[PDB]
């Protein structure tokens, strides 16, 4: 079913946030891992596997929209050398890739691509929670200090 | 069954005195739960389901003694701004609540509202176990310092 | 994650909304117990602990995105003095709250806060569902009379 | 398997028939429950549903004999406003269905089509079944009056 | 609950496309079944129980908002005589179906009818979801021809 | 219990028939089965133990009415060399007794042997069932050709 | 442990065209799945989660090792636009890969990064399994031809 060709370059820049996030998200994981941090890696891990779910979702939209998914560019990752600056540059991404979906379920509306729309949404609700997963992390480490932190972050949860 | 005005009024500051409480520590237990202390969202949504089913017992009580329940005036929460702070402002207002129920329990007393009575005295060894824990976290706080308190809340128990 | 200042404003109004309704609906649930109204009594209760639900949903949202959620300031209850005019009562209670809401949806959209009005459609269908159900007792009530309306709430259903 | 020209036309307005019941029914169903007749809302939409299997049968049996099922053209409804006047409209839909019914059944015999006479006489059977329900309703309704009748729908039997 | 007027109407509209779908799918299904092409006989027979049940939403919601379902005027069916020509048929009918799905979206999101809305998208869904199908499906009968088209049909999946 | 001397005829007349399509369904089967077209073999034998369920009711009921059955008179097989042939000299066959299956069933409404005629016209139920089998195989042949037809034959269904 | 710098450069290129393959496979499971091919959506995906294995072993090693993953450079994808175009493609992508696993494995083996090379040969038996399942399924579209090759894909094996 043809679709809009602004909705699907849209849906082809979100897919390109999530790919950056898939590939981000994967190594700090396993980075935290090498690190012995276990709780840190399964979130991390976890949330790689979200944005897979979101890249998969993006795929078939833009195919079922007769567009091409264009899983070629990749943008910049920042990886970041210790936690904090690793959950940081998370939350950056994530903030970003959040600003990106708004203005694409605004346009989407306006055209009336209504199901691509509740499928953004839907997405971002769960961006969000990452968003907010990061900051209370983030406001722990300041709240505790870092070394109690990482001592918390040993055994799985 | 009518009941003793006085003994009416009693149940009415009783409740007024629940409400708040209920109020009070959902939004305690939901700020910690934002801040990733689960234990602490555990254990002040259990105590706000404590008030809230005081709260039942004294909506009944009254209107079986053909009274009028009022949940229309609500006092003044005192809600705080950091852990230590909120919970000390449970403790002042458990301590405040135990005070009121001393008094109901004695009039009630004279009165021969032993029913009443009753009911009041299972609330009342309720509202000193929430005095026990708060006094104890509030110690705990204290003895190993904020920081290490902090640490201990992120995992459920 | 920082929200709009109109849209918190909008969810601390609807959150008082639900803080009426809460304490409206469950007086009226035990005044339906207190007459032996079972089945009134189980409906009235269940809703009371529906917008129960969904001031806990409009806290944790107004916490997420960084504002300070209202339970202070408590709206006028009308509890009424029979079964008609209690649901009468409740009825123009959501009507009011569904007006609000609407209003909320609208706006949330237009700053693009697209998860606050996702969460706020979702209570505006649970409202709906309880106009529905509060219309159509009271139809009820007019086309067997109220006798034989009082009769069938003696046992639950 | 090339069947009469006169039975096909016969299945056809007999599935006429049905799509008509289908669609009556299934209106009066949700009108019932919309009322909170439930009891009236299960009878109904139950009767639907053999309507519809009834015309699924029609339909095969068609295709079977090499005709055209005919789904195009859509009988009169008679909706009404009030429980009586529903189900009375139900009443005569039926009674007009079968003498229909009884008719084809003669013709078919006379032909020596004598699956689609046994097939025939099966949903005149159900029918019958259905005009019995109808009856004994709208005689109770006259027995006890229709305040006694419709506090009797209110829940599941 | 009085409900806007061109929102009924455009229920009303949308109920009809679903009346003609809900004929035009079952006498498809059979017609396959009646070939032996079984796996088609599943599929539509499944997409026809589908549109049942978004007519049955309409219905209800129309009867909420205090309105009058109409199931009385059907549209034209276009049954057609081989296995792409039907697909095709059941295609059309679907853009012409989802065509006045967005229309009736918009509208309804101008005069905050946002519970009809979100019950439009997720029907708008459904009915994309058939599409898709019925693109697929006409897709392979061109890159494998008809003939093994066919013998692919003759099993249940 | 004595029966119409014509009944006894008809029955010992269907009764020749079931005997003949007995042989030519069995051997047709496991033609089917040496030429490794095992969904035709299971068909085939499945019809074949159905006319044998068939031949055992006519037996039981001539004996019943005090008749003698007749096993010794086996009219014409037409076996056939391919697929095709084979299976449209089953359709004849079907066809043919069909045809005696009428003239029975109305001889044995005229004498008033009801319990013989509704014996039958179960049978000839069965039968167009079978008819049905064979028209819609005859058509998938012709709709897919002859060599995508044996391959789906191959396995078992 | 400190590894050899030239075998984490080899284990940064094997990452490299292990991310090449996660992106193309998956995309090309994903048209499959629009094309209505449910077989090759299987294995095509499962052949991306086998790359996504085999990069976390990278990841993993290279951390171990003390050196950096390098995932923000993605080598040139092949997609292409038809059936035996997009397995070519897989198959010419797969050799290439294994022409740098053996260049590799020996080289570890060289500098005695014995875990290395085992960790290498593993992933070089999977790579293996992949091409031959891509020869043979090009192999098959050349014996039976593709349109007898696309019927075969159509449902789940
Ligand atoms: C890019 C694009 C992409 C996409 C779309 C994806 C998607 C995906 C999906 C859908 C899944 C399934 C999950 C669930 O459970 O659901 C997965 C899994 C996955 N994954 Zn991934 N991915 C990807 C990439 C990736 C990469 C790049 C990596 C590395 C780095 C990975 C690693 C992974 C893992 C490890 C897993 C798991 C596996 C198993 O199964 O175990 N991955 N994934
Ligand atoms: C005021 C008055 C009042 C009262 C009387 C009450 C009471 C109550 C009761 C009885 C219950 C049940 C539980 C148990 O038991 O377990 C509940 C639940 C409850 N609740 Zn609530 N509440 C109240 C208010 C409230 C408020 C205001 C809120 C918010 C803020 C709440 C939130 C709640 C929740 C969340 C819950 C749970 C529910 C469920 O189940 O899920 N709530 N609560
Ligand atoms: C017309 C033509 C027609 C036909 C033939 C039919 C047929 C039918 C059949 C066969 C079935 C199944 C049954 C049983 O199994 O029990 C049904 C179901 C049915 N259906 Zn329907 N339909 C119809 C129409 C219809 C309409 C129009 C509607 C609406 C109004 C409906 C609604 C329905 C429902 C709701 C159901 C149930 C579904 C389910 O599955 O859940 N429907 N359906
Ligand atoms: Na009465
Ligand atoms: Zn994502
Ligand atoms: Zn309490
Ligand atoms: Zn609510
Ligand atoms: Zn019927
Ligand atoms: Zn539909
Ligand atoms: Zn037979
Ligand atoms: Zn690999």
């Amino acid at each position: 079913m043809k679709g809009d060709t602004k909705v699907i370059n849209y849906l082809n820049k979100l897919l390109g946030n999530e790919l950056v996030a898939i590939n981000q998200y994967f190594l700090h994981a396993r980075m935290f891992k090498n690190w012995g941090l276990k709780r840190l890696n399964d979130v991390e891990y976890h949330e790689s596997i979200d944005e897979m779910k979101h890249a998969d979702r993006y795929i078939e939209r833009i195919l079922f929209l007769e567009g091409l998914p264009n899983l070629q560019d990749l943008g910049k990752l920042n990886i970041g050398e210790d936690v904090e600056e690793m959950l940081r540059s998370d939350l950056a991404l994530e903030l970003d890739g959040a600003k990106n979906l708004r203005e694409a379920i605004g346009y989407a509306d306006s055209v009336h691509d209504y199901v691509s729309r509740d499928m953004m949404i839907e997405i971002l609700r769960d961006e969000e929670g990452h968003i907010d997963w990061l900051e209370t992390e983030l406001d722990l480490i300041q709240k505790m200090g870092l070394q109690n932190y990482l001592q918390a972050q040993i055994r799985e949860e």
